[PDB]
């Protein structure tokens, strides 16, 4: 079917979010497995298989409107040197997708792709439960203290 | 049947304690979910929902006296603005409520109100469960050190 | 998050409107269970069930957004005498609290709070199918007659 | 095969007749559904899809004689507006189309078609079965009386 | 509950398009078993099973908003004279079907139905997969031959 | 335990051909499933999940090296735009990737790193595996002709 | 089989570690149960079996070669007086190992005994692992702090 160019544009933009989640939250889980703190870790992986999953609905729609999907761009990964560092990357990386989705789901409203809608709606649900989530784990930090925070990771 | 107006003045104050707490327990359990103190705050929905039950019960009986279930009022809730605040904003609350009852209690039995006294007795004993309950709480903070004590909640 | 705090005071209103319904339908459940109407008692019980959990779902999304759950209000109940009027008592209530939801998911739309559209969204398709099944009780009444409506709810 | 010309337009015409009754049995089912009446509406869907079944049936015999099945024409339908009127209306419809299938299986037997009066006779067979179903519901609602009959059909 | 009238003429538009697509998919169905490519033909009365379905739900919807549903039009079928035909022809019909209800779903936003839109977007959704399908089953004609094409359908 | 950082920089090269593997052939794979090629599709789709996983052992064996893993680089994609050219743009992204493999083996063989030398031996197994398959693949195409080898990938 | 009497050297000398591991990892298993540290002292008492088996191998390969498995010698048992002693103790025994192990496997390369080449890759690859263990526990003391690292091995 014939999509709209900018719907595209769109899903192309936020596939190469995606791929930066995929490979943030995995290089991420594995430095957490790395580091002995395998309970953070295994939520971390989790996490990456999650953004698979968006990337190939996006991959997906993408094919159907007739486009080209873009798996070659990527943007700078947020590489933490310790946890409270991963997970304040991880929170800006989430931070910054939202604005994209949140943008896209107002132009496939305006130019009337509903379905294409529905599905950066999707995105954008997942997304608000992973910033929560990462919100909670910063402030739990500075609630436990550090100390604790990774022996519960452990 | 036609019960005593005073035993059902009792139902309805009793009633409108347990209304109160249902909020309170409801609101501080999802509190503790958005805090990320998930253990805490399955034990404080768990309370709600003991306390949702014990409303019921109390409604009942009043409909079988012959009265009508005041669900109208609610006392101000005593909202904790951290977990130390919450355990104690929810032992003050249960030390209110077994007042309430105690004197439901020897109003019952003074008018020979006996199957009412039997509900009212079922409350007291479940009250003092939950207050022994913060009270060891409360205590463990101190012997464990707050921040044990939260991360024990995680 | 920083939620928009108009979106947050529209989670509030509707918040209380939940509750309202909690309430309401819980008395005028354990009523029908008091008159002996029990199946109809039932189905009010599941009702005010319902509206516990969208309750829940506002808690959630208000916590989420940075705001503070309301819990201290409470709109004044409509209570029945009868079954015709415990009905109508329900209708009116749902009524009202479609036109706060209507209104919350156009004022979400226009501030691209898209997810808590999607919230609003579902509770208004629940308050609709709400709505559907109390004005054909009230009809049903009707051609029935009451008397059969009634035996047909004691179990 | 080379199919009778006027089996072919019979088949044609009971498919239309089966088409009208597809659509009014469906309105009438989800009508019944809307009013409360989901037991009277449960075997209202349940003769649409029996009408979709011998709809089926004719569409696949008209292939076999290499004609072209009708599926573009409808009758007018006949709807009612509450219990009483929606069972003499199903009535009605079943009792013309009966006056098809008999001169079909006629016209069959006629030209030796003997298959194709072997399916009108299971549709006249079905059919009957449908006229009796009819006539007794419109004699029960004047034996045990409408609202007798109404809370009856409400599930 | 007294529905807009246009919303209400919007369903009744997409359940004249949805009868309309029940018929032409089931002869086109039971005229691919009668070719014998019952594969094909099976797939095709999936689709009219799938048609029935969004009549059922519009009927419902209709009722539901005080109208009455529109079960007597029925626009010009699409018949089509072999396989090729037959999928182009689904496909237009599809395709004519996908404009009422983007303009329904724009209505029904602009007179903030918002439970009706809901119906409508899982219509489209529905809609552009068949539509997919379809677009795909022409291009593979040309790419395997029809000889092929029509052997895979047996 | 400290890395010789030549390995640490041929696992990062294999890293780099992974991950350029990976999207080319989840692209491939769901542009075979858009084309309706779904049995070629869905090799196509195990093949890049096999490449996940050679990416994930990488990363691990470079934590463990001390190493920090490079998620953020990739090849240039070769992206076919029919299934002849596809499996042709497989073939020559595999036999570059054999040759770097080829060198890391030798490489820490020289330098005594046996264990890594282990992990590439398995990828240079697998890697000739997938060679040979796409070989056969795409001398089939010549043997039972392109549009029969279409239809067989139905 | 006639074995190069130098494989059987290395084959010995390598013995000679695993014993003494044996016996260092089972004492120290014993010590953190005596210390009530039993989680530690249960990986421990694994790694100790672990060792039991690499020396099984090693004396049926010894044989297998016509050469006599020399059980009679032990080096220094390493042992630590308390946790991160203990874990210090292990990993400076391991990094003793995997240096025979690494020049064992060069010299069986070297003289073409390639099955005893491949049983050295085996233990190696064992050891590494290990390796990797140990330097992550000794990282997660300084990272949770001794307190909290000996409260998880309750
Ligand atoms: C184009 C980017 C990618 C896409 C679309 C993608 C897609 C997928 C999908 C759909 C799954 C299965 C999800 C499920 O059903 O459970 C999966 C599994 C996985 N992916 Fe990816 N992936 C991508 C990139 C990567 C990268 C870059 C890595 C690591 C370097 C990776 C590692 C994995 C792993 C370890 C699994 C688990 C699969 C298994 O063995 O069960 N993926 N991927
Ligand atoms: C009149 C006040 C209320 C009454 C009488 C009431 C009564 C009940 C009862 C009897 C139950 C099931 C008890 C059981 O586990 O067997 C229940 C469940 C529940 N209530 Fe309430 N409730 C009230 C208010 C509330 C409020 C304010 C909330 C706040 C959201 C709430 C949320 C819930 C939830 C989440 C459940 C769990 C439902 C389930 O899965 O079974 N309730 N309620
Ligand atoms: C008002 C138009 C129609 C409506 C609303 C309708 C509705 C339905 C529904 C809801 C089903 C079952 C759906 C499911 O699988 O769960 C069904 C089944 C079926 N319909 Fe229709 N239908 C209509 C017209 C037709 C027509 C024109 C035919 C042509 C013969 C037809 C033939 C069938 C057949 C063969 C089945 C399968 C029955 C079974 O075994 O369950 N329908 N219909
Ligand atoms: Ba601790
Ligand atoms: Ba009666
Ligand atoms: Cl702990
Ligand atoms: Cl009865
Ligand atoms: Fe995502
Ligand atoms: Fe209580
Ligand atoms: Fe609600
Ligand atoms: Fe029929
Ligand atoms: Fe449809
Ligand atoms: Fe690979
Ligand atoms: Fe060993």
């Amino acid at each position: 079917m014939k999509g709209d160019k900018t719907v595209i544009q769109f899903l192309n933009k936020q596939l190469t979010n995606e791929l930066t989640a995929i490979n943030q939250y995995f290089l991420h889980a594995r430095m957490l497995n790395h580091w002995g703190f395998d309970k953070l870790g295994k939520h971390e992986y989790e996490e990456s298989i999650g953004e698979m999953k968006h990337a190939d609905r996006l991959i997906a729609r993408i094919f159907m409107l007739d486009g080209l999907p873009n798996l070659q761009d990527l943007h700078k990964l947020l590489i933490g040197e310790d946890v409270p560092e991963l997970l304040a990357c991880d929170l800006k990386l989430e931070q910054a997708a939202h604005a994209t989705v949140r943008e896209a789901i107002a132009h496939c409203e305006s130019v009337r792709d509903y379905v294409s809608r529905d599905l950066f709606q999707d995105i954008l649900d997942d997304t608000e439960e992973h910033i929560d989530y990462l919100e909670t784990q910063i402030d739990l930090i500075d609630k436990v203290g550090l100390q604790n925070y990774l022996q519960s990771q452990m």
